[PDB]
């Protein structure tokens, strides 16, 4: 039991979001919110829709949820929870808010959010509720913590039989790829990612590496990197251009007294370190196998969402009559429902991430500076995606491939 009013606003500090929650980090005094972090959900610029309800139908207390909030604690504890395994995912705590405490808390990080941030999105001040999760920039609460986030994205490629043959190109080459020529076309990213998904996943401990270095050079919005609960490597709140030079010098200086290593090689220790720790925990490799629960592509996916809302499917009746997936169409009810669920809950692990935290069971033991470390691994973002989603999901993959085929025919 506790209301968080305007004068609390004072004691927290801009940490980060993504383009659901904006996330705050303490920076008061109080024994009680020291080490944690709040997450407030943004509304963009009554719980659940009716055919949400059907979807979710079989997981009951989830449908019974009085705000969004909970829905999201309910969501982790019981869909998420029974497939990722507990040990590294953390629902969080409720916490009462007023309208002016998220009021004030608004406008207290205006200044220190991305000008495209506060232009789509503010929070979301008619929410009676916020989440209190703990703060993993700390490692627990021992000297200091380096931190590290990671968001991995898909790491598998679709082997659909029903991917269309001008598509086909999205057999061999990653959504993450693919993607980036889309993100640079609309100035969202300054330089192309190095970084492949599909070595981070691997299972294999040299293309692993190569993957860390590769977030290393091109960050964004996939790589950040913490000391003590302050960012050191990354974009706040938002993607960041390539590591410079510069950049290079900070970071290498930062990491001084952490990592026990001559000048210049700090950097490549470190990669080393956080490689070994994704590598050996093999954390990575239970999400891919919720990744791979969207099983068909959404391309596939999409003719069973117009089977669960009951509508006539466009994708059918407004293309090619003899290319009409009756396949799909032929299934019964519950399977359309396992297949539309499977693949948003799919789109949760797609997007959510992995810190991972370092001091000086689970450990890793560096040759190069004759150092131990032991780390902790937790998941975060483990957001629900509204069914509704699936239509702008169709015509985000359908404006990726094909600006990415006529990019081909150069
Ligand atoms: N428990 C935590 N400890 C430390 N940092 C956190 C924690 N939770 C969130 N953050 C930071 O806050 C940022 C935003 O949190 P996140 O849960 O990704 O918000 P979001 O808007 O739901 N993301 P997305 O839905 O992918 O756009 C993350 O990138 C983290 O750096
Ligand atoms: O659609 P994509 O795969 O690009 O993922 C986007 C994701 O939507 P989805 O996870 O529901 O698809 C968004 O989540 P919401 O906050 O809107 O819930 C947000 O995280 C974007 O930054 C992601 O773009 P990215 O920068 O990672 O490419
Ligand atoms: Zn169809």
């Amino acid at each position: 039991e506790m209301i968080l009013e305007e004068k609390d606003a004072s004691d927290w500090i801009y940490r980060g979001e993504g383009g659901a929650n904006l996330v705050l980090a303490y920076a008061g005094s109080s024994p009680l919110f020291v080490g944690k972090v709040i997450r407030i959900q943004k509304a963009r610029r009554s719980v659940l829709t009716s055919d949400e309800q059907h979807l979710w139908r079989e997981n009951n207390e989830l449908i019974s949820s009085p705000n969004k909030e909970v829905l999201e604690q309910r969501y982790v504890q019981n869909v998420i929870i029974p497939l990722l395994g507990p040990k590294h995912v953390d629902a969080g705590v409720r916490v009462s808010v007023s309208k002016e405490f998220l009021e004030c808390v608004d406008k207290k990080v205006t200044k220190q959010r991305p000008l495209w941030r506060v232009n789509a999105a503010n929070v979301d001040t008619s929410h009676d509720s916020a989440l209190i999760l703990n703060d993993h920039s700390l490692f627990s609460q021992g000297g200091d913590c380096i931190s590290v986030e990671i968001k991995p994205k898909c790491g598998f490629l679709p082997t659909s039989r029903f991917i269309g043959k001008e598509n086909m190109l999205k057999t061999s080459v990653s959504r993450f790829k693919m993607h980036q020529l889309l993100k640079l076309e609309y100035i969202e990213i300054s330089e192309e990612s190095e970084y492949d998904p599909l070595d981070l996943f691997s299972g294999s401990k040299e293309r692993v590496l190569e993957a860390i270095k590769a977030l290393y050079s091109t960050p964004q919005n996939n790589f950040r990197v913490f000391l003590n609960g302050s960012l050191i490597l990354g974009g706040s709140g938002e993607s960041t251009g390539r590591t410079s030079p510069e950049i290079g010098y900070a970071f290498e200086d930062a990491l001084k007294g952490f990592i026990q290593s001559e000048d210049g090689h700090r950097t490549e220790c470190f990669l080393q370190l956080v490689s070994d720790a994704v590598y050996g925990s093999g954390v990575l490799d239970r999400l891919l196998e919720i990744q791979k629960l969207d099983k068909l592509d959404i391309e596939g996916a999409i003719h069973c969402y117009y089977d669960i809302i009951n509508q006539p499917c466009p994708i059918c009746r407004e293309g090619r009559p003899l290319e009409a997936e009756l396949s799909l169409h032929a299934l019964p009810l519950d399977e359309s429902l396992k297949i539309v669920k499977e693949y948003l809950i799919a789109a949760t692990a797609k997007d959510c991430s992995i810190m991972i935290s370092f001091q000086s069971g689970d450990y890793v033991s560096l040759k190069p500076t004759n150092q131990t470390f032991d780390y902790k691994v937790h998941f975060i973002d483990l957001s629900l995606k509204p069914l509704k989603r699936m239509e702008s999901y169709y015509k985000l993959d359908k404006k990726i491939i094909s600006f990415y085929n006529r990019k081909q025919k150069a």
